[PDB]
């Protein structure tokens, strides 16, 4: 579909099981979710932004259905204001920007 | 043109004589420009990001030609550690996200 950036680009996740609500962002290289409860073996790394740098949690191989596309790539779980599914899993859902 | 995101959308943009590169970035409300000289006066706002909070110039009214294509818009600067090029001017140059 097309969005039309006059609103902020929301989509729906599947998070195992939990259904929470995520930006598309291309200006994030990584996607970073709050609130969710993951499961398993993680590696800690500390990602930044802008006037932060948050350690995440990287955990690896998590599924991840984006709008009813599926992609199992990488999220890290911080203490994040908005959801953010970034350009490692935007690539895996074939989205683009256009103009 | 229809940017693919495997490589981060830099694309570059002329603002008062200062041409530079900056982030196509669909997750941020306001575009955020770093110590560009410019030219006015400006009113107070700080905004919200992930890690923390960053003091900008609201500058409204001054042009930016992104990709060849003239827009007008607010534009921000400040403590950023990168050029964000946000909502308020992307829908300006008509910019969408497919998939
Ligand atoms: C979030 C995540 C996202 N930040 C990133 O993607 C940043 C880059 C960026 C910052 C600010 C604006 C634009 C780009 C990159 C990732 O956080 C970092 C880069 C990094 C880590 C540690 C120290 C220094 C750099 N890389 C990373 O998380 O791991 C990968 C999987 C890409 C190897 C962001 N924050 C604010 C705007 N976009
Ligand atoms: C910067 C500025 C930009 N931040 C915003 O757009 C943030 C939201 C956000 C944070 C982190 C990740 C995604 C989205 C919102 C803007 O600061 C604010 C909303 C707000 C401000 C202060 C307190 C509470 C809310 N909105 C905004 O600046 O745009 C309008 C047009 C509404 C004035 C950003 N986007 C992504 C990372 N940083």
């Amino acid at each position: 579909p097309q969005i039309t950036l006059w609103q902020r680009p929301l989509v729906t996740i599947k998070i195992g099981g939990q259904l929470k609500e995520a930006l598309l962002d291309t200006g994030a290289d990584d996607s970073i979710v709050a609130g969710i409860e993951l499961p398993g073996r993680w590696k800690p790394k500390m990602i930044g932004g802008i006037g932060g740098f948050i350690k995440v949690r990287q955990y690896d191989q998590i599924l991840i259905e984006i709008c009813g596309h599926k992609a199992i790539g990488t999220v890290l779980v911080g203490p994040t204001p908005v959801n953010i599914i970034g350009r490692n899993l935007l690539t895996q859902i074939g989205c683009t920007l256009n103009f």
